[PDB]
């Protein structure tokens, strides 16, 4: 049971999440922190999550924009969640390919 931290906007000043791709075990915590070049948000698409479950995507996505620095959003992948690859993106910076992927390992 750990806690992974992802910065919304690279310290370099690029429009990415870092680390972009992550690998976690069930029970772990993911914490996005507002870093460089806000505003950001976190969206999963209908058919990017395991099973393409719309309700799932909408349960995880923080559709609301975050503006102040240090502002954070947390998801804990308890046993409740299925395994596979969850793919997410910042909506304002979709064009610039601000994209990340979390894989749930076994
Ligand atoms: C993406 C998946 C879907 O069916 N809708 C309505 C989306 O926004
Ligand atoms: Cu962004």
């Amino acid at each position: 049971m750990e806690t992974f931290t992802v910065k919304m906007g690279a310290d370099s000043g690029l429009l990415q999440f870092e680390p972009a791709n992550v690998t976690v075990h069930p029970g772990d915590t993911v914490k996005w922190v507002n870093n460089k070049l806000p505003p950001h948000n976190i969206l999963f698409d209908c058919k990017q999550v395991p099973g393409a479950s719309k309700e799932l995507a909408d349960k995880l996505s923080h559709s609301q924009l975050m503006f102040s620095p240090g502002e954070s959003y947390e998801i804990t992948f308890s046993s409740d969640f299925p395994a596979g690859t969850y793919t997410y993106y910042c909506a304002p910076h979709r064009g610039a390919g601000m994209v990340g992927k979390i894989t749930v390992e076994g």
